[PDB]
């Protein structure tokens, strides 16, 4: 839980950078990592510190609150949410093309979104 899993540093130290960087934490299994480390965006980098991040094996849908029907469990580009695609409104019957951005990113981060430009 005090470690980056992917470069074994901490919050003092990340080991690829050489800066001090926070780390985030799953909210379910603790599952750590360095933003950078994890590979976000800047505005990812931020958004999963306003929550209660999950990792990839623990992630649930924000709106149903179960992890089940992967295969339709997306992911928001800006903060790494999930929802189902059925859960949505309207629900999605295929995947969106390109850079997906959830209601909560819209409206906080408006043309920072990923769905623009
Ligand atoms: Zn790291
Ligand atoms: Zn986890
Ligand atoms: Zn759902
Ligand atoms: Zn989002």
């Amino acid at each position: 839980n005090n470690y980056c899993d992917f470069c074994l540093g901490d919050s003092k130290i990340n080991k690829k950078t050489g800066q001090p960087e926070e780390l985030v934490s799953c909210s379910d299994c603790g599952r750590s990592g360095h933003p950078s480390c994890l590979q976000f965006t800047p505005v990812m980098m931020a958004a999963v510190k306003t929550y209660r991040w999950q990792c990839i094996e623990c992630k649930c849908c924000n709106i149903c609150g179960t992890s089940e029907n992967d295969d339709q469990l997306l992911f928001c580009d800006d903060c790494d949410r999930g929802y189902h695609m059925y859960c949505l409104t309207p629900s999605m019957s295929e995947p969106p093309e390109g850079s997906w951005s959830c209601h909560l990113c819209l409206d906080l981060l408006k043309e920072k979104a990923s769905i623009y430009q």
